[PDB]
């Protein structure tokens, strides 16, 4: 089977915060569409797929001119983890071999230019995982764990030692997972070793979750 | 030397952030002085001593009915340390033995209450720090460290950055509202984090820290509340 590049997009109908969340439009275009706009504009996928578990977000996407694979209601529930979501729609379409990255339409603005930098990272012979990540308000070494009742993440003097002292610091933002496809079905999960990097700026990494989100990304624009 | 419980303001007087900082005010009393109000309504201390450089803040101290200690320069730059601030408030009042607590004016919303209940889960015996933290938004496990322009590796464990917030150790943060060391301790290790370092939890919203105009409005409208 001849590899391939592939987009899955996890899109079920129901959300926790904002009902029918995927549709909510952004600039007159739903979630969904900007992120589909993202993956056809990278041109960086030979198949593009939207995963969904309702008749509505089937629609918007087809007419955006991707491919649609139906979820069993048990794999779109609150529980439902993404990366079983992800293996269903290789499965479904019959695809082993190649790339698969996962496109969250939760992240607008997150661009076709922006996939297709983050895959310029990947590399084809070690097969790492290419995530992209945002700069950190707050260091992750100048904190503390509960144990019971708390320790240092690394030493005490990292709590009292400045910034430029310590190593830089990111963390995944959600936009963007591109992953060999063989390696994601052997390990059941998006983070392979040797896992890199694609930074974004915080702005362009607006993760949509409240009305207010959807507001601040709007002006974004 | 009998043991004293001493705090210790620093309030520099210039800012680079928001000019005259500590003197700005929230609700009609300058950052300082809600400060200076937090410390003397706690009743925890023998002492409370204000570190600064200008004349301003020392007069505003002295309203308050506090000492002031007067910085040289070089304690007062933008590099200078915090801890060489609190130790030379130490030597200059003669003090090097009981506790000491840094305050700094940055959080007006830490209160009396807070500082008493902080100084609660001091233990006189085994000295260690007690330092008011508060909640991660993003859970430092979940993140990656840069090593070498390109490379990067996972704070801890690979696997920590898909485990389910739940299922990992409760993560907390520093607020800089509140540090407390036996005295001794601090000036022998010349830090503010000494083991065990003992946490009392504050809240995001009493963890307000002033770096901007838009922090003191949002201070002002949760104190008017
Ligand atoms: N089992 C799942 C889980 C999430 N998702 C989708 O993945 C995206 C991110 O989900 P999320 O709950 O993390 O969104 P936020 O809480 O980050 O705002 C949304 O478009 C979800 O509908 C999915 O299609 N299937
Ligand atoms: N060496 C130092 C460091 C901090 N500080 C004070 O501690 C608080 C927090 O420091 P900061 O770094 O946010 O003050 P800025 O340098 O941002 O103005 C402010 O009230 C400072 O004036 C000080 O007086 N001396």
């Amino acid at each position: 089977m001849e590899k391939q590049n592939i987009a899955v997009i996890l899109a079920r109908q129901n959300s926790k915060g904002l009902p029918l969340k995927n549709l909510r439009k952004m600039n007159g275009i739903s979630l969904l569409g900007h992120t589909i706009n993202a993956a056809i504009s990278s041109k960086c996928f030979d198949r593009i797929i939207v995963s969904t578990d309702g008749g509505l977000i089937a629609e918007e996407a087809k007419n955006f001119g991707v491919e649609v694979v139906l979820r069993p209601a048990e794999l779109a529930s609150d529980t439902a983890s993404s990366i079983s979501g992800v293996i269903h729609a290789l499965e479904t379409i019959g695809s082993n071999s190649g790339t698969v990255t996962l496109l969250q339409p939760t992240s607008p603005l997150r661009t076709g230019a922006h996939i297709r930098e983050a895959f310029s990272l990947f590399d084809e012979k070690i097969k790492g995982s290419v995530v992209s990540a945002c700069p950190m308000e707050h260091h992750p070494l100048k904190t503390l764990l509960q144990i019971n009742e708390y320790a240092p993440m690394r030493h005490l003097s990292d709590l009292e030692q400045p910034r430029q002292q310590l190593p830089q610091a990111f963390r995944p933002n959600g936009a963007i997972y591109i992953n060999d496809t063989a390696s994601l079905i052997a390990n059941n999960c998006f983070f392979i070793a040797p896992t890199k990097l694609y930074i974004m700026s915080h702005q362009d990494s607006i993760d949509i979750d409240t009305e207010l989100d959807l507001q601040q990304a709007e002006n974004i624009l």
